[PDB]
């Protein structure tokens, strides 16, 4: 029915989704600087890798979606180049740490102890040379790619291409992630027991 | 035959035991609050669009119900007929100001006062408050995961979603993709990002 040729999502998925390696123990993330790069050690497997359509997160050059996963924050350590890192917005509830010279977000931290995603850093595993990272599971904030200049009439083919890659399109997070967030909110507010 | 057990799942009285369809050239009617005497009455002098059930925590829901049913009409077609003095704004700071009868608790309409909002010029109405049939039928389920914030156990979610799909109410954790792409198109056109 729908014509899916020439639709690009993110280069990590354009030729199909790479599998995780069982027993993957982590690796290293590097910014894009030819010299004195920021290096971050990710000392665990990631979870919930997905492509993301929101305007706030780092995409490679010419990419409509970003690819972003989560790791427990104890697993993260800036190896080299911490001086080179600046926060993209200190007001943002997830605080993006970006390299000063190439503009590459090395991680995103939640400093709010009450935020649902607290304890978990947000990393772009494409910044690693090693394969075997947690595979992209879904597409998030899909309708928000329009806010970066994607033409609405392109949306049918984008979603049809996401689905053929196996990445279910959502206009928020995946349903299990959204129930996780609502449960956290409800436990904080007293709507739910605990 | 069937994969998820959906028995006992109640959504909204207006979908639980049959969904009444639209009827042709329906031209509107009157919403009444639940006060046994001197109710707020509001005229809705057009057919609604985009009726959906909604799990958010801000919409009015009849006693028992886990979803509200809410539709949209041009503000031009909506008029308070009796009982303006029994209405109060729930939260005058929300993007949608919900006008609720201070006596029975029923929201008689929701109005957007920000001229820049994607839905400006559209009121929100619970057409179950009309004793006439013929209204636009619910089309999907929105803000589904948000029913957890009102105290639904997350273990219920799978049965609840399956049951929505059995009614033809595709569940989304936001609005539906067309409405979501429309909100986005609005935002982009204002911000520069999308032409003209
Ligand atoms: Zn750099
Ligand atoms: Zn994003
Ligand atoms: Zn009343
Ligand atoms: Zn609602």
């Amino acid at each position: 029915m729908v014509d899916t040729s020439g639709v690009k999502i993110h280069p990590a998925v354009d030729n199909g989704i790479k599998p995780a390696q069982p027993g993957f123990a982590g690796g290293t993330l590097h910014c894009k600087c030819s010299t004195n790069p920021v290096r971050v050690a990710v000392r665990a497997q990631t979870a919930h890798n997905h492509v993301c359509g929101c305007t706030k997160c780092w995409k490679p050059e010419g990419a409509i979606f970003s690819q972003v996963a989560v790791v427990g924050r104890d697993a993260l350590e800036v190896l080299e180049g911490a001086e080179k890192l600046e926060i993209v917005n200190a007001e943002a509830p997830i605080q993006r740490h970006r390299c000063r010279d190439c503009g590459v977000h090395m991680y995103g931290r939640i400093e709010n102890r009450d935020h649902p995603f607290y304890g978990l850093d947000f990393v772009h595993t494409e910044l690693s040379d090693e394969d075997g990272w947690s595979a992209p599971e879904f597409a998030a904030f899909v309708s928000s790619i329009i806010e970066s200049g994607v033409d609405p009439s392109r949306m049918e083919a984008i979603r049809a291409r996401l689905r053929e890659l196996g990445l279910e399109p959502y206009d928020a997070l995946s349903p299990p992630l959204m129930d996780a967030i609502a449960t956290h909110i409800a436990k904080r507010s007293g709507a739910l027991a605990a």
